[PDB]
């Protein structure tokens, strides 16, 4: 359906593949495995 809030667990979706998390201060930081082309993040 709608894509957005959830309302229970992990209401903050990511954006590059989807996974959500708890909070969303630690979905910016899953962002680093999805971007980082080279020895940066890895
Ligand atoms: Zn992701």
């Amino acid at each position: 359906g709608s894509s957005g809030s959830s309302g229970g667990e992990k209401p903050y979706p990511c954006e590059i593949c989807g996974t959500r998390f708890r909070h969303l201060q630690t979905l910016k930081s899953h962002l680093r495995i999805h971007t980082g082309s080279g020895p940066s993040s890895g």
